[PDB]
């Protein structure tokens, strides 16, 4: 089912945030 890759995306753009 597609609607587990939104879910990464958002995950990843934490690491962006925080480090």
């Amino acid at each position: 089912f597609l609607s587990l890759i939104p879910h990464a995306i958002n995950a990843v753009s934490t690491l962006v945030h925080h480090f």
